């Protein structure tokens, strides 16, 4: 009784400044995108068959800035503070905030030809702690971390880490967007 | 007695501003392009074998702006108001208003090599309500909606939705053009 | 639970005058013939596998007049006003009101040899909007048109259009008859 | 981009009296069950691959009453008023309000052995007007009917009709429940 | 030019008392059920390929009563007066007025698994006097009998005989219903 | 060093009232049955290869009541409060409190023929959080829930949920019993 779902939605709008800014997203249906959030709530557990975050630029070629993405798979790990650290992450990618166009074929459900320049990264579903995760909210996760950070490792599969720097301005310039393209297995319906 | 027609024409000129602007085009011969409009009027019914909208830029690499396209297949659906919503659409594509050059091979009748960066989207002809649609004008559609919006679902196969934002100016800057590349079956001639 | 029915009955008596007279018949069981009307009412839906209207003359060889038949498949189409227009229709046939004898084999359930001269025309069942149509009365159709003509496109499969002109007299001379030879699938019985 | 979903939920609680009581349910995701209602709202269109309504008793063997179910596939059809009429319906089933236990394997996702006595009926998906239906609410349907009933035939695939009579009491006795077991194809996501 | 029709409708409501009550139904389209009566009137002759009467209970398990069915194939035969006699009939079946549930699959157009307990009986179409019978009314039959009973043997294929007894009450208790499930060949249309 | 054990024992006595009563059992050796509780304590960990709960009635056919069973696989899920909710559960079954006899072959170690009517449900061992669970007491579980409910998801594989209602009396009537039929792998002995 597995419902398989493949879909691709907006996950984050992205802006760039001159100082580094590190942010992060939990890789779970609640936080991935507003649509999936609503859909997957109707089931109790899920399993990621595939998760891919893809940056697509919206700015001029002349825009200063770079973007960096990587995954952490231990909720207890501290979020990185530098590109150096972040570069060691599994799935690390990096590029000009005006580059990344060739990643479009990933958010599309179309067959991908040359994606050399694509700023896209996928989750290692195979190396996840386990297979079936429960659907949990941000609130649920925050509560669990507040007791002990390790109680969370079984609730969320992973954490996407994003860093933006190298911008020309101290106030954020609109650079682009991050889209999540997932294939999810949902099971154990709930009312 | 099917007349098959494959052709590619201009469908829309495109301009970009700093506030989001959502527009939409009915995916039917009257509204697709001026040429096809005139041609297909000579038949009573048609079927799309293929429909593809392709954005081609005409602006500098330094032009701010992004463009977003997707299809809606229920005339009753409300037109989206945000990129977030629009990103959930079937056939969604997104890009810089200065990108999209590689989509040229689509509007061309030439064989396409690498189209990774192409801002192009095709209609799901297979998942259309039905096969043979009648040729209808804008007027015809407006009338039918005015009675009940659901009457229209059988008259138009789909709706193309376009969004433009992230521009640097409050008044529109010429960004590019959208071309429709269709293969249509026309039947049941009329005078 | 499909009841298949093949049958052939009188559908229209035909008279000819000197001025053109265009009339039309809905291609649906209620209006096709009095017998089928009564039969098919006992089911809720039907599908035409085959529909053929066949003119058979009853007049002298010396009778002036011609007859013209064609199908329209969009209820919204305006009924034609000239032979020129009507000639463009799908299934168009034309002949002397005293010709058409060789069409007899069609109304007969006998095997047809040479039908070169036959004034007979068949519906394109393949190109119909859809497959299963509901049984509807004239009243039902008139009501639906009165709201919006496009509501009717899903209720009737097609319209037979008949034109008679070239007659020698201002008052109608009996020319012949039109017989409908149909194969219909009836489903979903009703009380 | 089809999401296939198979599932089985409660659809109606059922009570029996001495006078006949005819009720009916639209066979569309909004009205089928509360869970599916919520889930399928997240898409724009659907197609039933399979729909099956299954009565399961909860009363004593000594309980007077019978139950009757059938499908209507034309929204314009008048709801039946007698068992006689209802018995002519496609998919008709009938039984004691205390019988129907053997239908349990249907609501279960288990393999079914002997279901001779099961009070269960399935929709003829093949003979539906068309394939892809839009997700519509009760409100949407009521509106559309209020204009012209025939507008609705394209919005809802069918109507389940239920009749209960032969009870021993003038006030309703709890007899059993009706469960819907569906396999649905959902497409064209929406926010 | 044979129209084949398969269908299943209500044929008789059934009540049980303490004294034996023998009733009977002619096995001809006029008397089989109201729906078929109307349909088949549109043809002149018919042939039964299959006829099956099926009792389905609607009463409590605690209801006293038994039901008995058999066919007579000579209109001149006198209707039986005892179970003993009736038991000799061809196609004889017997059961508790609260049994017979498993016969449901027969009235259904679904595939039948275990029907050991089913109170259902079929006509021996092979051993009928002849093949093509004329459509006749009750009036027609009554007239013909009034002249000589043997005139009727060619008009009606057979007679269903029903007996109900063993009830607990002297006034009839609602027990169940008899449904006819037929496959009929209709020929020689008529107006 | 795996000790495999297959066995079937009493798990719960069951009574029915007029108001709904929802109860639940943890699906772990301590709580499954008194015998297994004692046996499996001698090992440290286990894995369910198969778990099946089976209701067997002990009441008259005339007993009012129904019974409902389903599994929850997230200890944090709130126990259901209505049949409607419970019906959505994975493995859901429902029946008259006097039905369920045909489930006997499951508690038996005999080969099962027709189990259409059986009120029996099995655990989805495949979709369990993980494979090897530790043997834990009720006390152990209560403690762990008292800290944070999510700590428990790794200790207990699942929860059986039972609902009883539709009874004729406000004080419980003995209806039947629930038997657990398990195949367990026990490992890592302990003193």
């Amino acid at each position: 009784g597995i419902t398989v779902l493949t879909h691709s939605e907006l996950s984050a709008e992205i802006g760039v400044t001159d100082s580094i800014v590190v942010s992060s997203e939990l890789v779970m249906p609640y936080t991935v995108g507003t649509w999936l959030r609503g859909v997957a709530a109707n089931w109790s557990k899920y399993s990621w068959l595939s998760v891919r975050y893809t940056y697509i630029p919206s700015c001029p070629s002349s825009t200063a800035g770079s973007i960096h993405m990587g995954f952490q798979y231990d909720m207890a790990d501290t979020v990185p503070v530098s590109v150096n650290q972040l570069s060691n992450l599994r799935g690390y990618v990096s590029g000009q905030v005006w580059s990344g166009s060739a990643g479009l074929c990933f958010i599309n459900g179309t067959r991908c030809s040359d994606t050399s320049t694509a700023i896209s990264t996928t989750l290692d579903v195979s190396k996840l702690g386990k297979k079936w995760y429960p659907y949990k909210t941000s609130a649920d996760y925050a509560t669990a971390v507040g007791v002990d950070v390790n109680i969370a490792t079984p609730l969320v599969p992973a954490r996407l880490v994003i860093a933006l720097l190298d911008g020309s301005s101290s106030t954020a310039v609109a650079a682009g967007r991050i889209y999540c393209t997932y294939t999810i297995q949902m099971i154990e319906p709930t009312a």
